[PDB]
């Protein structure tokens, strides 16, 4: 009755479901397909070309795209750049043929961090082949003729599909802000055109929501039958002071050279929100992709955090009080006496999200790549359910989705001790580790942290610590550490603080130190030459103080000596007491050290 999975590695999954199958495609040409978002297989051939299977001879067909970045050019120096995509069916588009419905894959292509594009095609079946149709938005061009280094591509804006659009009326023309004093791409206000998103309002018209870093998050208006952008065609402003650009369209998120990227933005049809994903930082693994969380009543904004603050910033400022942080670095580490194998389950910078809504359940999923502990830039897709809490947030799972529903929640499964990550406000390539407290019979909370809480109705969480309300739920998870489902929770402050729970099992602490005392090994110490780690410390804070028998052959911190070349060896005994509260263990470990 264990749960299986099976990875794959897709950068920057992007979620659509077909029929009986959950379809994500990410970066680099890349796509999966599961019918139980926890199996995945993987179908594509990536890079490759031609018989690409996405876009078959990758280079003729997208090379209206090619033509302004993303092929054999700077930073796709002999290669290909095709980034971030997102794909949907629209009923609504007028094929080749006149007949009406098809598949359409939004793409990235990109040559520099300011000088790229998005384009996009279309297809009879949704695992391709596509079929490119045109090239909507440009970035990077400049106000007179330039290139980049080991680039041929004339920069100049006169290049784009700006001119074109001059000539049908749609565009004024150009506007003086999009470039500086030195004729270059103004990305302080404008955006970098790649990480299109494609969704529906609650009136059925269509939007691509788009950007990373440089002037921020962009909103067009789209054509459901053509697939190109309505451009607003003039200047202005959001009544509440949000610029709005002829050709770029709407800002809803970001500016002023700070991060954020991977939108994606969702209607509930329950709640009458608009949700807005969108992840903070650098995405490899020391630099600390968050995932931040917004919303608004109209899908042109203002979108605001649990807090009420916008996600547009006021100028070159710090952005990370901005937005509900709804997941950092974090590791529920397997101390010593914790059950299972493993320094335990964690993520190093997860992110660039899609989102699916159920419209049988109701039941949404947050879905992302994400990096290991310990395993440098390697990465996998990952799905966490989400559950709608009381003041209409979406709150994230602790643990990846592995079949779990809301269910009635009964006070005396949920009272006893938990292990508690707080994901906070800040970033970095900091790894959060848990704290330990309990929820106790009374609805006090005590232990590393100090307060009350309550359950309301079937399932709603409701934590407060130190003067702040955690809003939530209770909720069933797989933990693959200790290979048992668990009580857990998750709630989100107004403050825009995600905390998780999960609980460890009933245990005293007589019980604890022996579990310790169990899990406690030093390994081989029959041979040993190196330096050993004694460990100070074991689950749930219990102490572990060391003593040695001989500290001429290894001290109390573990620092062997062995003996000059031609001696024998030697012996000592390293003794381990164990305390938690008022209970003790003790293990002896015997050493023999090596000589030279
Ligand atoms: O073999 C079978 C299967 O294979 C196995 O599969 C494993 C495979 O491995 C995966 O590869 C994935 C890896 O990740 C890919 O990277 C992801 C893609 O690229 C991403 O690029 C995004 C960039 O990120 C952002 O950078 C942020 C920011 O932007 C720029 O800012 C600098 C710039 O300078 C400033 O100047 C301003 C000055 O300031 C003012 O004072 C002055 O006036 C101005 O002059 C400017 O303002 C600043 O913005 C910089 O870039 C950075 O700072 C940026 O948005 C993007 O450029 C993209 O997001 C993502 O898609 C990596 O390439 C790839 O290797 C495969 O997927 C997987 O299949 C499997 O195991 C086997 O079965």
């Amino acid at each position: 009755k264990d749960p299986q999975f099976t990875n794959v590695s897709v950068h920057d999954p992007s979620i659509v479901k077909d029929g009986d199958t959950y379809y994500i495609f990410g970066s680099h040409i890349e796509a999966a397909k599961s019918k139980d978002l926890m199996n995945w297989e993987k179908f594509t051939n990536g890079y490759t070309t031609p018989n690409n299977k996405l876009y078959g001879d990758l280079s003729k067909n997208l090379a209206g795209s090619f033509k302004w970045a993303g092929e054999n050019d700077a930073d796709s120096k002999g290669g290909f750049a095709v980034w971030a995509p997102d794909v949907f069916w629209n009923k609504d588009y007028v094929n080749e043929d006149g007949t009406k419905g098809a598949y359409m894959i939004y793409y990235s292509v990109s040559s520099t961090y300011i000088r790229s594009a998005i384009g996009y095609a279309v297809s009879k079946h949704i695992e391709g082949p596509y079929k490119y149709v045109d090239t909507i938005v440009y970035s990077g061009f400049t106000k007179e003729e330039a290139y980049d280094a080991n680039s041929k591509i004339n920069k100049k804006w006169t290049n784009t599909n700006i001119p074109k659009l001059i000539e049908q009326g749609k565009l004024k023309g150009v506007r003086a802000d999009w470039f500086h004093n030195d004729g270059s791409y103004n990305n302080r206000d404008f955006p970098n055109a790649i990480d299109p998103n494609l969704f529906y309002d609650e009136k059925g018209n269509l939007w691509m929501a788009y950007g990373s870093w440089s002037g921020g998050i962009f909103v067009l208006p789209m054509d459901k039958t053509t697939g190109k952008p309505i451009y607003p065609g003039k200047d202005g402003k959001t009544p509440d002071g949000r610029l709005v650009d002829r050709y770029f369209g709407i800002k809803i998120a970001g500016g002023y050279y700070q991060s954020g990227e991977g939108t994606y933005i969702v209607y509930d049809k329950n709640t009458d929100y608009y949700y807005l994903y969108v992840t903070y930082g650098w995405l490899g693994a020391d630099g600390g992709y968050n995932m931040r969380q917004f919303r608004s009543t109209s899908p042109t904004g203002p979108y605001v955090d649990a807090k009420g603050q916008s996600a547009v910033l006021p100028g070159e400022v710090d952005n990370s009080p901005y937005g509900n942080k709804i997941m950092g670095n974090f590791l529920f580490e397997r101390k010593v006496g914790d059950p299972g194998t493993g320094i335990g389950v964690g993520y190093v910078s997860p992110g660039h999200n899609s989102v699916y809504l159920d419209r049988k359940t109701g039941q949404q999923f947050l879905v992302f790549h994400t990096r290991f502990p310990q395993s440098g830039e390697y990465h996998e897709v990952r799905v966490h359910q989400m559950f709608m809490n009381k003041n209409g947030w979406p709150v994230v799972a602790p643990y990846r989705y592995a079949g779990e529903k809301l269910e009635k929640v009964n006070k005396q499964d949920v009272v006893g001790e938990y292990q508690l990550i707080n994901h906070g406000k800040d970033y970095s390539a900091d790894i959060k580790k848990q704290i330990f407290v309990r929820l106790n019979r009374n609805n006090t909370i005590s232990g590393d942290a100090t307060g009350t809480w309550r359950k309301i109705g079937h399932n709603q969480a409701e934590i407060t610590i130190d003067g702040e309300t955690y809003d939530g739920v209770f909720v069933r998870q797989w933990d693959p550490t200790s290979k048992r489902y668990v009580m857990a929770f998750t709630a989100l402050s107004n403050e825009g603080v995600s905390i998780w729970g999960s609980k460890l099992a009933d245990k005293t602490d007589e019980e604890i130190v022996e579990d310790v005392a169990s899990d406690l090994d030093l390994g081989d110490t029959d041979h040993v030459v190196s330096n050993l780690h004694l460990p100070t410390e074991g689950t749930r804070h219990t102490v572990i103080s060391w003593t040695t028998s001989d500290a001429k052959v290894v001290s109390e911190t573990g620092v062997v000596h062995r003996p000059e070349v031609g001696s024998a060896p030697v012996t000592a005994t390293l003794t381990a007491t164990i305390t938690k509260g008022d209970a003790t263990a003790t293990k002896v470990f015997h050493i023999t050290v090596l000589p030279y």
